[PDB]
């Protein structure tokens, strides 16, 4: 069937959208090129809605059938309950899209009357109701990027579908613990939003080191919530029926995924109809937990179809990496075809075809990728990292523009040992922390999609905890990795990294000047910037699983 049918409504905005970035001195300290950095708007919706429209010819067989069937085993294990209305409200984000029925995500937080009510009866209707499907809201999503010349092109905006408020905490209470539990018990190791970015790397090169002739390849499946099909969506309701569940946790279940996950009609912000779904919406609770699944099914069979030997898949949604046993580079390229050809045969071509990499740095799974460097010791230390270049191109946006969306203070977290997100995003941030005594005011960022209020000032803690103390001392970086960094600073106009280190002295004295976790913060992060090193001691649910597009707030 196709993924979207459309009536000739346009997607349009809810407010005013902006796409370039200001003239603004803080963020051009940061970058020169401001000319490059660029916000989506929905002005492309067109462009977008083109490509995530097609028609999905699914054909399934036993190596699908067989991992579906093993899949069901582990999830009959599993017993997940309903939240509570007030459990779920507490999940709501205080600024999470209001209600077309007189309520808004406060009055949620606050257990309104009003909110309250109008909760209940929604959750009533979903046990009385299994067919009608219900509404949908489409919306263009708003994200920077840096033009890139070689694409040919400014990237389209993606689209994003949700329903109404009231919809999305009744999904809360019939599915958070099955999206939060279930997911690790049935992929096992596989799973990857049971890990730290410290966690995964140890993942990644352990199972690396695990094979006799190691080879890796990651799959990008072509818009992949376009190719998760009905039939996907309702193998996915069958896994989360396996579980031990409460009667009406089910007929929500049941009922949700009849009315709202398989697919339903679509309606712009101005009350438009702009079409019908029918394939996975970006903006509901199951979107992760379920687009892991599927892309884990998928290419599990798959595996199997190629007989790839001694594989180790790693999934995060609809990211995928595989690291097997080599049969030769000619015997390789032919198993990836092989591989493919089902992918494609389970709905979910490629975007990019597949390629055999012998080297694991040169491996990109989830945006990222496994690189080493030193401690002060000299010995090796493997880190996360990525090319540095949407990140900073998001930095010098949230510094000109107030935004919602801390995307920096995520990145210095999950990237903490990259020489860029030290040298730079931290230079930079604190810099301008110190300038507008900002530095204890809390700043809301996503971690695997859940909505976290984090203190910059706890950064240390939080960066040991995660990534240990190597994170503060790292040096000798890979050729690969300086390369790349200097690279992307040279063609956003960024300062080089010596000119960072001018700023980081400067920055760092300053925090050393200050009380309490102030000048643990220019101890810790910026050790790096001076030749006389300090002693670096022990300083005196975040990755459990995803939430992307699922509306939640811990
Ligand atoms: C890829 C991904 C997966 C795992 C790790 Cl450890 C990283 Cl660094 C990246 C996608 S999955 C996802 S959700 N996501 N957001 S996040 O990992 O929470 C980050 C937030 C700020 C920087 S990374 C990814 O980037």
């Amino acid at each position: 069937s196709m993924s979207y049918t459309w009536t000739g409504a346009l997607i349009t905005p809810c407010a005013a959208e902006e796409s370039k970035l200001p003239i603004n001195a803080l963020s051009n300290s940061l970058l020169r090129h401001h000319n490059m950095v660029y916000a989506t708007t929905s002005r492309s919706a067109g462009l977008r809605q083109k490509k995530v429209t097609f028609d999905r010819l699914q054909v399934l067989d036993d190596h699908y059938r067989d991992v579906l069937k093993e899949m069901k085993a582990k999830a009959s294990t599993v017993k997940a309950k309903l939240l509570s209305v007030e459990e779920a409200c507490k999940l709501t984000p205080p600024h999470s899209a209001k209600s077309k029925f007189g309520y808004g995500a406060k009055d949620v937080r606050n257990l309104s009357s009003k909110a309250v009510n109008h909760i209940h009866s929604v959750w009533k209707d979903l046990l009385e109701d299994t067919v009608t499907p219900i509404d949908t809201t489409i919306m263009a999503k708003n994200e920077v990027f840096c033009v890139q010349p070689e694409k040919g092109g400014r990237k389209p905006a993606r689209l994003i579908v949700f329903p109404d408020l009231g919809v999305r905490v009744c999904e809360k209470m019939a599915l958070y613990d099955v999206v939060s539990t279930l997911p690790q018990v049935v992929m096992g190791s596989s799973y990857g939003f049971q890990y730290s970015p410290g966690q995964r790397v140890e993942f990644l090169v352990n199972t690396w080191k695990s094979k006799k002739n190691p080879m890796g390849f990651s799959y990008d499946t072509r818009c992949f919530d376009s190719t998760v099909t009905e039939n996907d969506i309702r193998v996915e309701e069958s896994i989360y029926q396996c579980c031990d569940l409460a009667p009406e946790a089910r007929q929500a279940i049941k009922s949700l995924t009849e009315r709202l996950y398989i697919g339903g009609p679509l309606t712009n912000s101005k009350g438009q109809n702009c079409g019908y779904r029918r394939c996975r919406a970006s903006g509901v609770l199951t979107t992760s937990c379920g687009n892991t699944l599927t892309c884990y099914l998928k290419a599990s069979a798959a595996c199997r179809a190629a007989k790839l030997q001694d594989c180790t898949m790693l999934v995060n949604g609809d990211d995928l990496v595989v690291i097997c046993e080599s049969a030769g580079t000619q015997e390789d390229a032919a198993s990836l075809r092989v591989f493919t050809e089902a992918m494609t045969r389970y709905s979910a071509p490629p975007g990019d075809p597949p390629q055999p990499e012998y080297d694991l740095e040169l491996i990109t799974s989830c945006s990222s990728n496994v690189s080493v460097a030193h401690d002060a010791s000299g010995k090796r230390v493997y880190y996360l990292t990525r090319d540095p270049t949407t990140p900073l191109a998001r930095a010098a946006w949230e510094t000109a523009r107030h935004t919602p969306v801390n995307s920096w203070l995520g990145n210095i977290i999950m990237y903490a040992p990259t020489l860029w997100a030290r040298m730079i995003l931290m230079t930079h941030f604190f810099s301008i922390l110190l300038a507008q005594e900002q530095l204890e005011k809390a700043l809301d960022c996503q971690i695997y999609g859940a909505c976290y209020s984090i203190e910059p000032l706890d950064l240390p803690q939080i960066i040991e905890r995660l990534h240990g103390l190597s994170a503060f001392s790292l040096h000798s970086y890979s050729p690969g990795e300086i390369n790349r960094v200097a690279s992307c600073l040279r063609k956003l106009g960024v300062p080089p990294l010596r000119a960072w280190r001018h700023r980081a002295r400067n920055v760092r004295a300053r925090l050393l000047s200050r009380g309490g976790r102030a000048a643990i913060c220019g101890k810790y992060l910026f050790n790096w910037a001076v030749k006389t090193k300090l002693k670096l001691t022990p300083i005196a649910s975040w990755f459990t699983a995803g939430y992307s597009g699922g509306d939640i707030y811990h």
